């Protein structure tokens, strides 16, 4: 029901030690990247946030991060979910430390929030109060700066992004144009921690507004047609 | 059943007034684009045709129009459908007018047509007698020229495009290479209005032929 | 159940006898490509292998070959499946010959194999002993050289590719980065037929290992 947290789930985790050179080349790894940590889950943006948290916890870089077409509910196999993440580090021990931090974050209480009775509309409005190396590079900001990580379905996201930008002293960093692979959209915005929180609150309120009344236009403006 | 119209449905409509400069930049809006009209629906090509119609009905441009991966039946949320369209114009009045025209067209009787008993094969074969400013740009043709807008599933579309091109003096302007995001295919063809209609008729007949006999070669 | 073949199915096949010049342009056909053979099926990588086999059997080229977003189980229409392939040749007879070779290969016993009890994890580990003109070009190798054609879901594929590369005397040719349209991943690897076979066996073993222990990563490395 509305305001319920949708629990995210990790599906698979593995380590590759001493990554083969042939794979290192196709993944465009750095010379010091000797080991990989692999993860899949049923929620991509929670996982991306978790991977960023991993870069604060261990000597790891996010070297691969992609979402699956049409999202987890349309996965055709058990472990595909809707995201694959790859951490790289100098040793299996560092990768292992990174993956443990990732897993712990995914199960920390974060998640998309439901906007209606059957959870058929949901959104992410996460204040990342201290970015790691992954999301700061994605956003083009300095490490440790704050972000509003805003995700919703396509029309809700566009409407609510406008609301969020107007509500808060925040800057556009990265636009997720609709559709991304999972048919969502949104943005990374930056500013002070209080401004990012204000943007998150406004984004959430705007998504809920659309969910509650998606076709109000018909009665107000399409009458006598 | 065969020849039934599949009714297209609008799922959500919203307007943005005084669009934020940050969003204007990311959408690559023009300076006169102050207001946005947003729409989602469960049929993308009908919506694209309707958005083009709106540019003839109001002072609006189609500034964004994209389809969802794997189509409306695989939507994971209620309002995603399989298309998002954005109209831009100088005022809320003009984008409401544009949306009203879009809605009218979507409800006008246009739509995908079923080619079999359980409506599991369908196609779009729509003659656009006079393009607006959106489908003329997509096709790379002069504004106001006619189009045949032809869509079907991948193999049906390739087979039926062949038939359409042979049936009248038309040129292929834009090829929708399989898969588009919704796993369809097709093309925009141009020529005289009567040639485009002949192409539409041939396209429809060819899709029906494949539906009736999918493995016969 | 585990080790079961998942049988691939052909959904539609048609011939265009004299392709129109407008269609030839958009498909970037060459002048000698007069006839087209169209096929869809519910298994893309089996079909790609089959199309390559067709080029060995007949004077046909693979001129178009693409997978559908989210795979055959999410198809919204009857004939879309998860792949469209197009053969081009000099005549309808030659295209028909190519299509027959394609269909025969699809039904030959090749296919994805289940890695668990409800067939919810599967993989492809096919040794192409002698490539035709399609997969040799895709891989960037001489026509007639061998490939391991390795496909699995995203994490399994990455883990199992590393295993295959370490186990077998093979080289990386083409990386299918996750996700491809059907949300799979994998690679084409080349080497002797022996080495390609060893890569296939190691890939299969590694995918099965992940299926049996999907969350396990704490063991000594
Ligand atoms: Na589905
Ligand atoms: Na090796």
């Amino acid at each position: 029901m509305k305001n319920d947290l949708i629990r995210p789930n990790v599906l698979s985790v593995k380590i590759i030690s001493n990554v083969s050179p042939e794979m290192a080349k196709k993944l465009e790894l750095e010379p010091h990247h000797k080991s990989l940590g692999l993860i899949t889950a049923d929620c991509d943006d929670v996982t991306y946030t978790a991977l960023d948290e991993a870069t604060k916890a261990a000597e790891v870089d996010v070297v691969y991060a992609r979402s699956m077409y049409a999202g987890a509910g349309n996965a055709s196999t058990k472990l595909a979910g809707e995201v694959i993440g790859i951490l790289a580090g100098p040793s299996p021990a560092e990768v292992r430390s990174g993956l443990n931090a990732t897993l712990d974050f995914i199960d920390s209480g974060v998640g998309f929030v439901s906007a209606n009775e059957d959870d058929s509309i949901c959104y992410y409005a996460q204040c990342v109060s201290r970015t790691g190396s992954y999301l700061s590079k994605t956003a083009g900001i300095r490490e440790g700066e704050a972000l509003a990580y805003l995700v919703a379905p396509p029309l809700e996201a566009m409407y609510a992004l406008d609301a969020a930008l107007k509500a808060a002293d925040v800057e556009m960093c990265e636009f997720f144009a609709p559709p991304t692979e999972t048919n969502f959209a949104g943005a990374l915005l930056t500013g002070s921690q209080s401004a990012c929180k204000a943007a998150c609150d406004a984004f959430a309120e705007a998504v809920q507004s659309v969910a509650s009344n998606p076709l109000g236009f018909l009665e107000h403006h399409h009458h006598h047609h």
